[PDB]
């Protein structure tokens, strides 16, 4: 598929979607205009680990780049592994202006691996 991303804008509340990729809309079955302004946790479901959203809502606050692998779902119910990488984006003058979050499908680390500490 093309380059699945999100880009959010971290000057507006909760970080809404303002610019989502045709790979996304392909991976997630979602189309744009009813992506527009949603925050990226819509895609969670039940199996997703509340420990791996704790850890990307500690990043997001403190502007940190991470990676993490966790299950997301798609517009029809389809559970996929998630390897989302995040990267806070900076202006010229050092301030936050969006974060971009890249999503790559597959169980890339196998699940009882991800699940040690
Ligand atoms: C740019 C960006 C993209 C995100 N993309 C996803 C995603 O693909 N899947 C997901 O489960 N959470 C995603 N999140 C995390 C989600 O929006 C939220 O920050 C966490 O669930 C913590 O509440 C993203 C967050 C940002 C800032
Ligand atoms: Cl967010
Ligand atoms: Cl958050
Ligand atoms: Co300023």
């Amino acid at each position: 598929m093309e380059k699945s991303f999100v880009i959010t804008d971290p000057r507006l509340p909760d970080n809404p979607i303002i610019f989502a990729s045709d790979g996304f809309l392909e991976l997630t079955e979602y189309s744009r205009e009813e992506i527009l302004g949603r925050n990226g946790r819509f895609l969670q479901g039940p199996e997703t680990d509340q420990a791996t959203v704790q850890k990307i809502r500690d990043a997001i606050r403190d502007q940190r780049e991470i990676t993490v692998q966790l299950i997301n779902y798609t517009k029809s119910g389809k559970k996929f592994w998630n390897l989302l990488h995040l990267q806070p984006m900076r202006d010229q003058k050092g301030e936050l202006q969006y974060f971009i979050g890249v999503q790559l499908d597959g169980e890339f680390i196998p699940n009882p691996l991800l699940g040690l500490d």
